């Protein structure tokens, strides 16, 4: 039999979540979400079974000054996992070190905050001095700011970095809690803003999308699975299955 593939992933609603049950759940059955449904589909098309393993350091992945990676990206570089199936952003810096499938979803960075402020854009947010802001540490949103040559975003990076231990949160849940309880706005991918703002009516998007990019399945460079995964993603795309999965996990509209 084909060796069981190791899948690295991360908890992120509604992609990967703990299933609620009154009885014990083991192995893959502990998890549900868009990315678990994606895995069920891809594995049917490619002919494998898999073992879902949450990334030990709880990070998506960024590189330090020494060029060392962490998170799911590191798991792939180091051949600890065969695939990363998660809301994993396809980026230039990552594509140089891992192989991504074609995208299965598109999105862009935007701002999550509470309601009732005059802040209407990143420019407004960077300029004002009442509300703090940040991003999840060691994800692509942090990296977008770190790498930006756009003045507003350079200032925003310098601010986030100056108070990093502070402004950069461990994960999206900590970020959302910080938005709800303190004067802090979270730079967040739009598909997650769409999800949370239809569930918590105290939350809102500020401004539009600041960029546009995709999520892809990650594999180590040279993986004999990447092309097969790409072909399967295109099948699911064209058959309307990715759209159906999005509707399933985001439905419906809960806030004015
Ligand atoms: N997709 C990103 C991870 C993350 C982000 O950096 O925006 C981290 C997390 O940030 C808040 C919600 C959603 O935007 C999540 O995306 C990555 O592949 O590095």
């Amino acid at each position: 039999a084909n060796r069981t593939l190791i899948v690295t992933t991360i908890l992120e609603e509604p992609y990967v979540m703990y299933r609620k049950s009154d009885k014990p759940l083991y192995g893959n059955d502990r998890f549900e979400g868009y990315c678990l449904d994606l895995l069920k589909e891809l594995s049917n098309i490619l002919g494998f079974i898999y073992d879902v393993k949450l990334v030990p350091d709880g990070k998506y992945g960024a590189q330090n000054d020494k060029g060392e990676w962490n998170g799911m990206v590191k798991e792939l570089i180091d051949h600890r996992a065969d695939l990363a199936v998660a809301p994993l952003t396809i980026t230039y810096v990552r594509e140089k070190v891992i192989d991504f499938s074609k995208p299965f979803m598109t999105l862009g960075i935007s701002i999550l905050y509470r309601k009732g402020t005059p802040i209407d854009s990143a420019d407004d947010l960077a300029k004002q001095t009442k509300i703090e802001y940040g991003a999840v540490r060691d994800g692509s949103t942090m990296t977008f700011f770190k790498k930006s040559k756009i003045s507003t975003y350079e200032k925003m990076w310098a601010f986030m970095s100056s108070r990093q231990q502070t402004a950069l949160v461990r994960n999206s849940d900590e970020g959302i809690q910080r938005v709800l309880t303190t004067d802090y706005a979270l730079l967040m991918e739009s598909t997650s803003i769409e999800y949370v703002t239809q569930r918590n009516c105290n939350l809102t998007q500020i401004g539009g999308l600041i960029d546009s990019k995709g999520y892809g399945v990650g594999t180590p460079i040279g993986s004999p699975y990447r092309d097969k995964i790409t072909i399967a993603i295109l099948q699911l795309q064209e058959e309307g299955k990715l759209h159906m999965m999005k509707e399933k996990w985001w439905r419906g509209n809960g806030c004015p």
